């Protein structure tokens, strides 16, 4: 019983940091094979931040001015390449600690477990999700560029972001590891404003199924309604619309409460339009939008990797 | 920026765990050295669970009844033991990961680590703290005995907490590493109740001076207020006292943020009796009390192991 914000453990994405060091800037880098993978601003120097061409920037650089530690060891880049918005150095040790790994574009409302990284050394595990506007609101300081964030099935990783930089507005963004930027950010010192943050409304709903697997029950109604009608209160208090691909990714959580799905939306409707009353739901007092529908079977359920 | 219940990495603690079946029960043991430890009730079958005699199971049972394995791989034992509510079962083979480690038992209102396992195998990583009565609010299923907690300090790993029972309340209780329960629970299918949960006060002030470093302003307050008046508010809604070995342990946030403990006392009294007007708080619509001063700073100042 319980419910947690759960991550995955981080025992084989701890083995593949590194400290990347160009000229003056040490970073994070993710070194998987024999490729070594990190943001390209590492090439950047003070001035150039507001506007840099990288593309030049990369002419004025061999091999041999890039830096890569794995712990007080050193690598030797034989290679450098830069894909989209990563640095791809190519060193002449393969990892020995290299797992079974893929790399995977994620989609919004979808969650992950971030590795926060400083100098090449591990400091934390936590969860988050990419949001609808495409930041993510993460717990990053200053040096923590290049931590990645993945997902964990059995043995196989799936990294799916690289953190490339903080907003002035306090949340993060980055690239998946093919170095694309998640939404519609650049790595430049410019005004980079994010768009709405609606809520995830499957998420909730999932939120609320693991609610009742562990016995909270008070929110729970006599009404039902409508896929058509429960997406007009999901506007008005800015909710991401739920379609029917939504309600099959709940089929699961469904069939073990016994509890249909347009009877939860009923009860979510009740609780946008008269709030929770001081009562709280799984320790919280708000609605919880970060757990997927299989984060909660995994947590409530208890598949191992 | 941001702030996020993190949980330290788990990989040194995941190179540790094993599985460990006595007959037909099979949970998890704790492999350090050559010394496998795992809660003693791994030796009850289906009808002594009300209340057996362990001394007089163990009895019956010889090295070759204990079957430990890490991964696919199977370790003999060679010498078996009961310490308070742990056994020990030595085994031919030494950890070749054990980390570098102690047993610590920790006090309530401190936090940890907690490495989910089933079968041996992790399953994921979550931060928790010993309530002041000596429960845990953790995320546990059947299977889950046996699971660890922990701090890391560096490279050391501060093993405290070794997962036992859930309570009918459907919190959780466990023992130390020398297998000594936290609280006054017992290991057998009895009527077990948890006493008054109260607030960690200073982990709530060090959570608001999290909010302040991250720009969350708006509960600050004109007052301020005296230890012994605080108190007198905090009693009434059942928080711990504060104490002044409390407000010195806050003596680097105040520091930081240039806010007296007292000032905040002050803020937190005016939250306490007005609430706080549907407003939030570092994400939060409660007052949160499971993040040390240390784990602030932690996560605000960015220490790496
Ligand atoms: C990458 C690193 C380690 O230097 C860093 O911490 N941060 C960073 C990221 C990108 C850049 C440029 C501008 C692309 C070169 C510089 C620095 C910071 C960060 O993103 N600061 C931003 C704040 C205002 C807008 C411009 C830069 C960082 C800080 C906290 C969390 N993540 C990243
Ligand atoms: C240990 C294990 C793996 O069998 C288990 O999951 N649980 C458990 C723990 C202790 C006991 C005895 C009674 C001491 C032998 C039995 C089973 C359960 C658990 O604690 N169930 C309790 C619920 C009602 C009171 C008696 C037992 C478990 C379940 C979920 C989380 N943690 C532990």
């Amino acid at each position: 019983s319980g419910f947690r914000k759960m991550a995955f453990p981080s025992g084989k994405v701890e083995g593949c940091m590194v400290q990347v060091t160009c000229g003056t800037t040490t970073l994070n880098g993710l070194w998987l094979d024999d490729v070594v993978y990190c943001p390209r601003h590492v090439i950047c120097t003070s001035e150039d931040m507001l506007n840099p061409n990288y593309e030049d920037l990369l002419i004025r650089k061999s091999n041999h001015n890039f830096l890569v530690q794995a712990g007080n060891v050193q690598l030797r880049v034989i290679g450098h390449s830069m894909q989209n918005c990563v640095l791809k150095l190519k060193v002449d040790t393969a990892n020995p600690k290299t797992p079974k790994y893929k790399f995977v574009r994620i989609q919004p409302g979808q969650t992950f477990s971030v590795l926060a990284c400083y100098n090449g050394s591990p400091s934390g595990v936590y969860q988050c999700a990419m949001r609808p506007n495409f930041t993510i609101k993460g717990s990053f300081l200053n040096g923590s560029c290049g931590s990645v964030g993945f997902n964990i099935d059995y043995d196989c990783v799936s990294f799916c972001y690289m953190h490339h930089m903080e907003l002035p507005t306090g949340v993060h963004a980055g690239t998946d590891l093919e170095g694309n930027f998640y939404g519609p950010f650049v790595d430049r010192q410019t005004a980079q404003a994010a768009g709405t943050d609606t809520t995830i409304t499957v998420n909730v709903l999932a939120w609320l199924y693991a609610a009742v697997i562990n016995g909270d029950r008070w929110f729970l109604n006599r009404f039902t309604t409508t896929l058509n009608d429960f997406n007009l209160v999901a506007m008005k208090y800015n909710y991401e619309p739920l379609t029917q691909d939504h309600v099959d990714i709940l089929g699961p959580l469904s069939a073990q409460t016994g509890i249909a799905v347009l009877d939860m939306c009923a009860s979510l409707k009740e609780l946008l339009q008269n709030g929770m009353n001081g009562r709280t739901i799984l320790g919280s007092a708000l609605l919880e939008d970060e757990f997927t529908p299989f984060d909660v079977v995994r947590q409530c359920s208890g598949v191992t990797f």
